[PDB]
């Protein structure tokens, strides 16, 4: 992949493979997920961001990351495997509140857009974990690699007790944390859907999710993905640890039939 | 990818991904097997072979699979986010016994090989789970896919209770099935480095695993990874099904120092 021409947007191609796809053999939304995450990555190296955090030098200095507040994602086709997608991804400021993320996703044969998505990432101690406004100088330094006009791709209420469906006692493995030795964001994902039915994951496909992330997750932690019907079928999610303790991540989801 | 000139192997070229990558920012084993799992499908797929069972004609009418009886891969190098390995795969006919696929992994920047790798799969008939021998018929179908000269990249014991260490109570994830709604078998690799305690891994680097498959796994299943120490380090390995359930996978690893 490459910055475009103007140097505010990024572009990568991937080639949808064999163990990337389910059952319908179209590519997961943990496998969007990952690429998603991918080709941010690959954006923020090209402008001299990235040692497993994408850091900008004041960053660095005060012990800040980037961490996400919001995902939301609408597929309209999942990708086969073999198929090339293209995914291009930028990122505008949100003045005090954080940094927006978007990216587009389409097939590279038809050049049709099979889908969207869109983030909120907000400053986060590292040490701390307690989150930070966005200073001039840091917008300053991620500013001139932004669009500064718009440029698009496009509350969460908290699941009352008891849950319809759940998925308990979810640990991760060393293959869900990423180089920085953090739970990866997409193993939330995951989680959600976990608690989704067996005969709805069999008989639809996923449209829309939107997640919110309250606080990070740990190794040594266990999860309990919690699930309720709120209609198409939709779904309402909460991701909490166990024992009756801190919720992690709320969500939606949206299903098509197949 | 593609076929090289004569027609008897298949290259393909991966750039390591940023989530591909673990606390050493080299890529984990579960990426190369993953990596050595899609060159195989894609060589199968160039040569007529592949619907998420890669079967010849005769398999196909009497409803048997590949399946695998043996892995054994051996890492000289992890390659890092950002590096291009290039995997070259090749088969041969194990007689009735079966059939063999063997890869080379390269730094495609320094032509240096990486790492090796060989298996051996066997027929199973899909609904029965029984084990068959290579018909004529079968092995004459692949043969004209083979090197027929040699050409090769290159017991375990049972695990005697009380295991030294162990991560019991593993369920797979829906992430962790195939397109065909099969446990991945990059799963079982994870499950057995689970029990590999945190200080060998944070201290060393795996160079060679060698895991024997007995009996496939299932997704309402729950599955022990139980470890000894037998000498570098070097352990014994078996998975099986919760409460003293039949055994799954035995295996043997070798680590390095870092
Ligand atoms: C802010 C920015 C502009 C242009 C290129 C890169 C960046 C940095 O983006 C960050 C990198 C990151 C990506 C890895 C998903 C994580 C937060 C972030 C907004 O997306
Ligand atoms: C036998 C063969 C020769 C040339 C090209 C492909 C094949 C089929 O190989 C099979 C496909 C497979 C691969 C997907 C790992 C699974 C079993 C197998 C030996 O490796």
């Amino acid at each position: 992949g490459s910055l475009t021409e103007d140097g505010l947007s990024y572009k990568e191609k991937f080639v949808v493979r064999s163990y990337e796809v389910g059952s319908n053999k179209t590519a997961t939304v943990e496998t969007i997920a990952n690429l998603l995450q991918e080709v941010g990555c690959n954006h923020a190296q090209s402008v001299g961001f990235s040692d497993g955090f994408a850091t900008t030098t004041t960053m660095r200095k005060l012990h800040l990351i980037w961490v996400t507040a919001r995902m939301h994602i609408e597929i309209y086709k999942y990708p086969a495997w073999g198929d090339v997608v293209e995914i291009e991804t930028w990122c505008q400021s949100e003045g005090r509140i954080g940094t927006r993320r978007d990216w587009i996703l389409k097939d590279s044969v038809t050049g049709e857009v099979t889908g969207r998505a869109t983030s909120k990432w907000v400053m986060m101690n590292q040490d701390t974990r307690r989150l930070q406004k966005v200073s001039d100088d840091v917008r300053d330094e991620y500013l001139v690699f932004c669009p500064q006009e718009p440029r698009l791709a496009f509350k969460i209420p908290k699941l009352e007790d008891p849950a319809q469906y759940s998925m308990i006692g979810l640990k991760p493995r060393r293959a869900d944390l990423d180089m920085n030795q953090h739970v990866n964001n997409v193993t939330y994902i995951g989680w959600v859907l976990e608690s989704i039915p067996q005969e709805i994951v069999d008989t639809h496909e996923l449209q829309v999710i939107t997640l919110d992330y309250r606080r990070e997750c740990q190794q040594d932690d266990v999860v309990d993905s919690l699930t309720t019907t709120t209609s198409d079928s939709q779904f309402l999610h909460l991701l909490r640890l166990s024992g009756d303790g801190q919720e992690i991540n709320r969500g939606t989801t949206l299903w098509r039939k197949k």
